């Protein structure tokens, strides 16, 4: 006879249920379901009367306190993941305790009594809204973490597309015991949303400043590119794995900025090639002693960087158009910049009006450069579509040397054999043959002094190189001299020898030592 029973439910559970459930879930279920019995009981044996709109209306507000209930517990326990964790977890690369075992179980129960009583799932919006601001906040407070302990916010960057990856890895298996199957794609692609958008617009404020720094001309701050860049494309296939099932509006994010990465990459690759190639070839920013430049210095280290991440580079020009295929393209953009690099050295070289001196000029950066590409891997790089590129350069500067060498032909032309008479006569120096030789010394003199005087000034920083020059010249100057000054000197020719000859062979090449050395 306990159909009496149901008359009294109402009065006997208003109290527990108007308290709530906190810390009595099961208890406030199972009043819950005492409710929920009677409320069938009513309904099948005496429809519209006003137990069964009590007990309805019970049951109603039972129901609101459940919804309130699962919403405090994620309110109360979802925490943010601490940086020094975050690190290990990254550092380790695995498959987190984010409730405590007790609340897990209320949050999973209440899911589950919802989702078979209730009205609506407003309570799984809840569930990514909580979830996804402590995810967005455990990613910005790992980077505050680096910027507490330049290549920090690369550093920091790197680790947070990480840290991304393995706590959205993390959610999806907490949102896996929580959202019914159904829901749970996309109630995931909600839950990530502000993390993954705060991950994206970190990377393009990132290509914002490297567009920034190349328009100053600026870039080092654009290597660090190539370093993100790298990441990206080495962890998008995580990416892909914990976004499957998601929005193709979602899936789409990370390669929109592996894009944009790419082609502020390109970008800067080609502005550099540029800016080498259109460098100012007036007066003001050449050297006054001929001596390696600026620009060269910078383009042979701005190459030397991009060793270090070849693929990356590669793939990058690649992407604005296979692996052997980005190494030639690699290669090719290097080429351009060097090929940029001596074209314009050329164009600078006619800066000065002394022809010798723009061979020096060409023949000291044509020699950094050709000892470069032998400091570094650089010529490997250039030899992939540049076979003999490194017999060239050695050619030119041996030219330029030549070229060089053809300032002192105005000296020894005095001196030389052509200069001569064919006959080597001694009857006696006649007032022609004495005049000749005075013309000459004194021809050869002024000459020599007038050239060291000029090309004292004059630098060859590679003294190895320096040396190999001076040698050349004295052997050249100092044989001819020489056999002029036994031939002609020795002979009299004037009551005033010191005002002609006025060098000994040794003497002169020490003129020369002394040249290509300031001071």
């Amino acid at each position: 006879d306990h159909v009496i029973s149901y008359y009294h439910v109402a009065s006997d559970t208003e109290k527990i249920i108007r308290e709530g459930p906190t810390g009595r879930l099961e208890e406030y279920l199972g009043s819950m379901a005492k409710i929920q019995k009677a409320v069938e009981y009513f309904q099948d044996n005496s429809p519209d009367s006003p137990e069964l709109n009590k007990v309805k209306l019970l049951f109603e507000r039972g129901k609101e306190s459940l919804e309130s209930e699962f919403r405090s517990l994620m309110t109360r326990h979802s925490k943010v993941v601490s940086p020094v964790l975050l690190l290990d977890l990254i550092s380790a690369d695995d498959e987190l305790e984010h409730l405590p075992e007790s609340v897990l179980r209320d949050v999973v129960r209440i899911s589950r009594w919802l989702v078979e009583y209730g009205r609506n799932q407003d309570f799984m919006n809840v569930y990514y809204q909580i979830r996804s601001s402590q995810l967005d906040r455990s990613i910005k407070g790992l980077k505050e973490h680096f910027r507490k302990s330049l290549d920090v916010e690369t550093d920091a960057y790197i680790h947070c597309v990480s840290a991304f990856v393995k706590l959205a890895q993390s959610e999806y298996r907490l949102l896996m015991e929580i959202i019914p199957e159904h829901h749970q794609k996309k109630t995931f692609d909600s839950l990530i949303q502000d993390a993954l958008d705060g991950l994206m617009l970190e990377g393009e404020n990132i290509v914002s400043a490297a567009r920034k720094a190349i328009i100053r001309h600026d870039f080092s701050t654009v290597l660090t590119v190539f370093p993100i860049l790298r990441h990206l494309k080495q962890t998008k296939p995580e990416f892909d794995q914990v976004l499957q099932g998601t929005a193709a509006s979602t899936k789409n994010k990370l390669p929109g900025l592996i894009t944009s990465m790419e082609t502020i990459g390109a970008k800067a690759l080609e502005d550099f090639a540029d800016n080498i190639k259109n460098d100012p070839d007036k007066e003001y920013n050449m050297p006054k002693d001929g001596t390696v430049h600026e620009l060269t210095s910078n383009a042979i280290l701005f190459l030397q960087q991009l060793l270090d991440f070849q693929e990356t580079a590669g793939a990058m020009l690649a992407s604005q158009e296979s692996s052997e295929f980005s190494k030639r393209l690699l290669s090719t953009y290097i080429c351009k910049v060097l090929g940029n690099l001596q074209l314009n050295l050329l164009s600078k070289s006619k800066v000065y009006e002394d022809p010798a001196l723009s061979a020096i000029f060409l023949h000291n950066n044509y020699n950094y450069i050709l000892k470069s590409l032998e400091k570094s891997e650089l010529i490997q790089l250039v030899a992939v579509t540049q076979k003999t590129a490194e017999r060239s350069y050695r050619e030119h500067i041996e030219q330029q040397i030549q070229t060089y060498q053809r300032s002192w032909l105005k000296v020894t032309d005095y001196i030389a054999e052509k200069n001569l008479p064919v006959f080597q006569p001694g009857v006696k120096l006649r007032d022609k043959e004495r005049q000749m030789i005075k013309e000459r010394f004194k021809g050869f003199n002024d000459g020599l002094e007038e050239l060291c005087k000029i090309q004292k000034v004059w630098a060859i920083p590679d003294t190895e190189q320096r040396d190999k020059i001076r040698q050349a010249q004295k052997d050249i100057v100092k044989e001819t001299y020489g056999a002029f000054l036994h031939r002609y000197g020795s002979v009299p020719f004037t009551k005033n020898p010191e005002k002609y000859i006025k060098y000994r062979v040794e003497q002169v090449g020490d003129m020369i030592d002394r040249l290509f050395d300031t001071s």
